[PDB]
């Protein structure tokens, strides 16, 4: 039958994972010290020499920790689960934060006193050298002003590492950190010497090589430490188990790996040692089961038994991870979240299906683990496997949020419309939530930027007036629109002005990190920097993008529509009393009855998820508006903006910084996640919803759409459960949507997990394109999961 | 007759000009202080936009000094004809000497102790942070090698600034810094911001425009204090004069100049302003006579004396300027030395003769004032007046070395074969010493580094080796030559090897310079820096080249022809016995009479400078060789290396790097100046000399050779003795020699100046491309200009 059930996991590995979920997160000093010394012994360096001495003394240096009963070690920070400093992107929210980041409600870290005094002499040295402070200084009063009153925030990269990346796993799987330097002397061999290029690239060259000599060191620590909990160890099989994992540390990653086991540790190394050289979230394992898979079946000794071991220790590796930002920052990527997105299946480069034993191995895993990380995913195509999609289906049943799904009969087309190859596009992976990209091939920014176009459309409706501040152009005021035409040509305007900025701020970003911050590690790992001898941070990746993301896109969309039915076609309220209404907050506090009557009528106007092309090509035309705006825009890297819509945790934040809407939403109301409908307003089903959003430019969003649906769990139960769930994707996929992903859980256990906090500590379910545990998040946002509609079959 | 004599000076001139010559030269700290603390206040910006901090920061704050009786005023240092620090280009060999620096050999400064104390203080800031620190890290191993065995050092531009420009003093004098701030406001209102290439522009220009506000108030800063010494003053003439300096003040350079004082005092401000930007030297004033008269035509009210006087006092503020260097890198560059070169006559664009009255009233001010500087030079071409070449001819019997003279009918052919164009090749000045560009067109690097050819001969000869070393290529052993083809490849080789490093390290400072010193305020005077948004030090200016300087050029042709006529042709010794007899210095310490009968062999082979065609085509030969090389190669603001022939004072100091050579000359003995032939070895007369010297490949040295020729004063006298004296450089110059210059003094005046120094304080020589006092002079370089051939008639 098509329910098979799941495996239960070995006692070491539920060890492991609840290790994870009752650590307590601290912030740690011992990185951003060595960091901080690293840059002041070496200012007269070019920047790529400095960040690789960066590395050297941090790899050379850090404490290597291993964990009780791991079988893959290598820990960023010697509590489990905590965070490291990296003063070089931003520092002083850190230091403003010692003594409330353990109790504010979004990710609290504890500070110890020891810590927080270690950390405050090191950011003495940091005023004016990070990079958050230049890309400030190259952006126009203007600019800023926009973000400072919540038009949009480029806070993701101006106070952190960019990451975003899927590094070439495979090659060093193959050839080692050895190979790396070999390629790279190689390439300094070849090098052009007759111009003046060469002098920089040079440096780059020899940038890379001292790094990855200090990565073999660190490796090398870590089967140092191996061995001598192995030498004190009295359980034999313990003792052995230490050895063996000496033995890995010695091999790899500086050679290839030549068992199954040595491939876990080669894959483990890259993950956790990119996120000590940046604090850049969303490095993504993607098509883990494609590159791994090779050492699997090559291995003719290990069992199928231990070989699930393994990668079930990957899992919760994964988890390991942790990262601190500031705490308005941290609400908007809520969860102790770093994103590591791994997906499994789709299709080879040659256009046959990829699936492979690891595929399934893979859903075995987090059935096992159970955890938020990895951000698991699938990609779907037309040749899907049942076996797969339905294998897929009953991982979702466990209510997880996992596998997300992702349609390779959108995606590889949309990014074969930026330029990829078909081959190359063939190979995607998922960053991040829902960021596609050609992995090893791509220096993409997926997360560039937030953009909130409902706080364009109040703008636009408020004359370019933000409070009284004059923010936008004077496009207008809304009483004198004849209709819709009027209305669009000052919404395109408006979003032109904006959107200008929003790439100005990005593009400050992006030459203040080339600058000050081109990493020599993570670019080596990612196709043509060797080749070329450029940095990822400027322009070495054969594919170059940017992607800020769209906020507000369904309430921009159903306030568009509500003036176009309600004021212009039906005449049930005239401009001025629409301003007037909004002004007020609809009499929220005033109780002004015209008001309170012209609001339960736009509340009542059709709404998109409910299959109704009228209002459904509103929010499709609201959405290209912005989309067409991005994608006429270039980066310093020779690269392209792509528009994305996804919220990560957000929606509820930046809602606060709206105004009430023409659709009826009170001020500081949440907004819409992705391009799902509004909160409870898709009121005909999950194949009606997935219809109206399938209407949408998908293909034209090419950084990812975000479309969330929540299930009741009964729903889904049996054979027949099944096959109506894994139709509904197909039927959503094939109408052309990029994404879908799905929570499966009853209202009454959110309601007790927020009751009862202490007996949900495991309780983990999706935000947006990311998991998480439920109880860490904020009220607002746990209200706003719950706020969800619910679907039935 | 052709013998007018020269007027005298007002006693005002003759005071100011004393107070130059009495002046004790110190250094000071406060430009210094100012500089650090406006980069520590400004760690966030863009390097361009921190330089514009520096530069308001000093012009807003430098002491602002008016001296007793200056018509002409503005002060780089409160103590005349002293010196600031610049510590952003280097700063650790001050701190170094502190207690040394006011008893060295060559240009003693005194720094008292309180000054010390305050230049430590502000050193603290800078380890790694100058552009030296950086420059070095560019540079490979090799490259560093052969410079501390002395092959070739870039020791100008790495401890300290560029400079080497003629700015647009003409578009200041018309529009002045207020219409700089109308240039790039209009630039940036008409900016592309479609792409990210705007972002980094519009810093630039923000930076100028904050550099010139800051300038302006500079100047108003001098009109403040010369309206507070007025109301000190008790004699009313120079009270009057002070509130016409405050008048000047208040309109210049802020607005163009409106009479021939405020142009005097548009120019000096320009002059000293850019020194104090960056301590980057041969600041040239360049075709003064062009720019500044029709200042002088328009001004109907101004006397010819009164004029005169005022340029008078130019000559003399000239003077004011002073820079300390490095107690090494002081004796290159000997005599408290800026190398402001200031030519008049020529052509004008459209090719008819430039002279007009004020080209006579700058020879006259140099009969005035007498001093070293400017370093005042003539254009000549076919078409030149006899009257100006006469003139001119009178004025270098004076002795003072002035003016050095420049061959139109080459310089202009030679910087078109660069891809200048006639019209603006036609526009020509000097740079420096001997250095021709388009003025206010280039940034051309003209004094990048000093390259010892010499030091290549010992190398070829020694197989690669310098000292127990192999530095270069393995091209031969000298026994293993067949002949002279044998060891013209070797040479090539080595040649090129040597010459790919040179190249490498002027790039590597280049390359410091543009990341780390862009200057916002100097780059706005030259095309095409505000039309581009780009500094000079970024590639804004429309020409650009490097400029590196060959030594021991005629060493190494009479030591390559004493190989071919001494061992192959005639077979007086062998290839065996010339390598011991080099190795053992001729047998200067050990009296082996074979090689000292070989030395003497030949030191009496024919020599470069008797118009023998044998000699003179392997001296053409060997300066080919390093000519042809160098032209190979760029540099990274797109422009073209070019070679320039001139030694400033460091034939003697590089002589000590260069062991036996063939020519018969003992270890580290001084090479030859410029193109000029060896020391007393040119026996037959000033007119066969000039003949050789013209043999020599003069077109593709287009950074400038220099021919020195001193004449016994006699030969000069009288009508005859000038019409010789014109029709020796009219000689010549039509046999396509590109530059000449003569001193004109007794043996017995040099031999009394230094038994003497007290009562020839004001005795002022030739140098090389610069006229000193000859006092100043360490005793191995006077006796180097005493060892010269005197030539007769």
């Amino acid at each position: 039958g098509l329910e098979k059930g799941f495996t239960h996991p070995t006692d070491r590995v539920v060890r492991l994972k609840n290790m994870i979920l009752h650590a307590k997160p601290y912030v740690e000093s011992e990185r951003a010290v060595l960091a901080t010394e690293a840059y002041k012994e070496n200012e007269q360096l070019p920047a790529i020499m400095r960040r690789a001495k960066v590395v050297e003394k941090i790899f050379n240096e850090l404490p290597v920790t291993i964990r009780p009963d791991e079988l893959i070690v290598g820990a960023v920070t010697i509590n489990p689960r905590s965070t490291e400093i990296c003063p070089e992107f931003s520092y002083d929210w850190v230091e403003k934060e010692f003594d409330t980041m353990a109790h504010r409600v979004a990710d609290p870290f504890i500070i110890e006193k020891k810590t927080a005094d270690e950390l405050h002499q090191a950011f003495k040295y940091w005023p004016g050298k990070t990079t958050s402070s230049l890309a400030a200084s190259y952006m126009s009063e203007g600019t800023k002003e926009s973000m400072s009153n919540g038009v949009f925030t480029v806070g993701n990269y101006f106070f952190g590492g960019i990451g975003h990346v899927s590094v070439d796993y495979g090659k060093v799987l193959k050839i080692g950190f050895r190979g790396i330097i070999d390629e790279v002397t190689r390439a300094l061999e070849n090098l052009d010497r007759s111009t003046s290029d060469y002098i920089k690239k040079e440096q780059f060259y020899n940038a890379v090589i001292l790094s990855y000599q200090a990565a073999i060191n660190f490796a090398h620590r870590y089967a140092q430490e191996a061995s001598r909990l192995a030498r004190e160890e009295r359980d034999p099989t313990r003792q052995r188990e230490l050895e063996q994992i000496a033995s890995n540390c010695t091999r790899v990653p500086e050679y290839g790996a030549t068992t199954f086991w040595e491939a876990c540790q080669t894959f483990w190394f890259i993950q956790s040692m990119l996120q000590i050289e940046s604090s850049g979230h969303s490095i993504s394992p993607g098509r883990f089961d494609q590159y791994m898979y090779p050492y699997l079946a090559a291995d003719t000794a290990i069992s199928s038994e231990f070989a699930q071991e393994l990668v079930d220790c990957c899992w919760i590796k994964l988890n390991d991870i942790n990262k601190t930002r500031d705490e308005i920052s941290a609400q908007a990527f809520a969860g102790y979240a770093v994103f590591q997105n791994l997906c499994v299946g789709g299709q080879t480069e040659d256009g046959r299906d990829a699936t492979n034993p690891l595929t399934y191995m893979c859903m075995e895993a987090t059935a096992h683990v159970r955890l938020p990380q990895p951000s698991f995913s699938i990609r779907v195509w037309q040749g899907t496997p049942d076996e797969f999609l339905y294998r897929a289906c009953e991982l979702v049943r466990l209510g997880l949020g996992v596998p997300a799904m992702y349609n390779d009969e959108v995606i590889i087309p949309a990014l074969q419309n930026r330029g990829v190859s078909l081959h190359d596009a063939r190979d995607y992976c998922i960053i991040g939530c829902v960021e596609p990209q050609a992995p090893h091939r791509t220096e993409g920014w997926h997360d560039a930027a937030f953009f909130n176009v409902a706080k364009v459309l109040e703008i636009t409706l408020n004359n370019g007036r933000s409070g009284n501040k004059q923010l936008g152009p004077m496009t207008g005021e809304m009483t004198q629109y004849a209709g819709m035409d009027d209305f669009y040509a000052a919404f395109k305007k408006q979003m032109a002005h904006f959107v200008h900025q929003l790439v100005e701020a990005c593009n400050s970003v992006d030459i203040a990190h080339g600058e000050r911050c081109p990493l020599p590690f993570l670019s080596a790992l990612v196709d043509d920097c060797i080749g070329r001898g450029k940095s990822l941070q400027e322009g070495g990746a054969i594919y170059n993008f940017t992607g800020p993301q769209a906020f507000g896109i369904a309430d921009t969309g159903d306030s568009v529509y509500a003036i176009q039915k309600q004021v212009f076609e039906d005449r049930r309220l005239t401009l001025q009393e629409l301003k007037g209404a909004l002004d007020a907050n609809f009499g929220y506090r005033s109780g002004n009855p015209r008001y309170e009557e012209i609001r339960h009528i736009l509340e009542n106007s059709p709404c998109f998820g409910n299959d109704i092309d009228d209002v459904d090509l509103v929010a499709r035309q609201c959405a290209l508006i912005y989309c067409q705006e991005v994608e006429k825009y270039t980066n310093p890297r020779g690269g392209r903006f792509q528009a994305g819509i996804y919220p990560v945790s957000a929606n509820v934040l930046f809602g606060k910084d709206v105004s009430a809407l023409p659709d009826g939403r009170l001020a500081k109301e949440p907004l819409a996640d992705g391009v799902s409908p509004r909160q409870g307003k898709d009121t005909l089903g999950p194949t009606a919803a997935a219809n109206s959003v399938a209407k949408l430019d998908h293909f034209i969003a090419s950084n990812g759409t975000l479309y969330n649906q929540k299930f009741l769990p009964s729903s889904l139960a049996g054979e027949k459960g099944l096959r109506n769930f894994g139709g509904l994707v197909r039927n959503y996929f094939d109408k052309k949507g990029m994404h879908v992903q799905f929570n499966v859980i009853d209202r009454n256990t959110l309601l007790e997990a927020q009751k009862n906090p202490q007996q949900h500590q495991d309780l983990v379910v999706r935000v947006a394109g990311y998991s998480a545990q439920f109880v860490v998040l904020a009220k607002e946002v746990q209200d706003d999961i719950i706020s969800r509609t619910e679907q039935q079959f």
